[PDB]
């Protein structure tokens, strides 16, 4: 089980922690990826979790939207983990840095209320370009599953636990 994190809220734990190497250890029912509407992993902790599965995670999301087409941003879809988890969640935050709506990012938490448990990044965080602080507020006022926050970097682990 997840060990070592910090409890925020009755159902929101946070770690400073790389996701990947979280995921390998604690192989969880669900890992959640940062994803963008095309499934495209190129960086990240999109990228980051595609490189651990060999692209495998690469392979099955060209596949998805081949058949599907792309998911909406606050939008996501269910696949495989493979070596990583039970399944991967892929969750389209809203990136700021190509002009989404940032009211997008409590739709995409949404998504996690659909599983019991994950562990998660912070949505629209690092790449995206949103204010972390801002998306663990949204994350802690809109998720009701148990979820387990893995957060890279430790200044900013830091930063969210003390302005939290
Ligand atoms: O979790 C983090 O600290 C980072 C960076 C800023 C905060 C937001 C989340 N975030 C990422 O999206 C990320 N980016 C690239 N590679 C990564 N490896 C593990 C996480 C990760």
């Amino acid at each position: 089980s997840f060990s070592g994190y910090l409890k925020l809220t009755d159902n929101v734990y946070i770690k400073n922690a790389d996701i990947v190497e979280e995921a390998k250890k604690v192989k969880p029912t669900v890992v959640v990826n940062a994803a963008n509407v095309y499934l495209k992993h190129g960086g990240g902790v999109a990228g980051a979790l595609n490189k651990a599965t060999n692209n495998a995670m690469q392979v099955e999301s060209d596949d998805y939207i081949a058949t599907n087409g792309p998911l909406k941003v606050g939008g996501s879809c269910v696949l495989s983990g493979h070596n990583l988890a039970k399944h991967c969640l892929h969750v389209v935050g809203p990136n700021v840095n190509k002009g989404e709506d940032i009211q997008l990012l409590k739709s995409a938490y949404e998504n996690f209320n659909q599983h019991e448990v994950l562990l998660a990044p912070l949505l629209s965080a690092g790449i995206f370009g949103a204010d972390p602080i801002h998306s663990l507020r949204v994350c802690v006022d809109t998720v009701r599953t148990n979820v387990y926050l893995a957060v890279f970097d430790k200044n900013l682990y830091d930063k969210l636990v003390s302005s939290f």
